[PDB]
Parts: structure tokens; sequence; C-alpha cells
């Protein structure tokens, strides 16, 4: 199951992360060694963001 919603809005201006909406959905892509941050996608392409602003949905 790779399946989450945004906890939180989330945008960086950093290259590379992915800005994303609280209450959207999204799936993980890649996962790092200690778990802070994940590879999402959504409609609105990919890029990182923090594992802690997302939580998984059946
Ligand atoms: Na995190």
């Amino acid at each position: 199951p790779n399946l989450f919603v945004a906890l939180y809005d989330f945008e960086s201006r950093t290259e590379n992360t992915l800005s994303i909406t609280k209450g959207e959905k999204l799936r993980v892509l890649n996962n790092t060694e200690n778990g802070e941050w994940c590879e999402a996608q959504t409609k609105n392409g990919q890029g990182w963001v923090p594992s802690n602003y997302i939580t998984p949905v059946n």
C-alpha cells in the first residue's frame, strides 16, 4: 500500500519538493532510509515531501 493524504498544506521554495494541499491524496514512489522525506506523486507531478505531513488511506 502507498496511498496517503496530506495532513497540512506543504509548499517549499526548495527545488525538487512537491507542493501539496491539506486533504489531497498522493502516492509514495520512493522512501529514504530515515523515513523523514518521501517522493510523492499527485496530479501536480512528483517531488519530495515530509513524511510527517502525510498519513495512509486504505
Ligand atoms: Na517528516
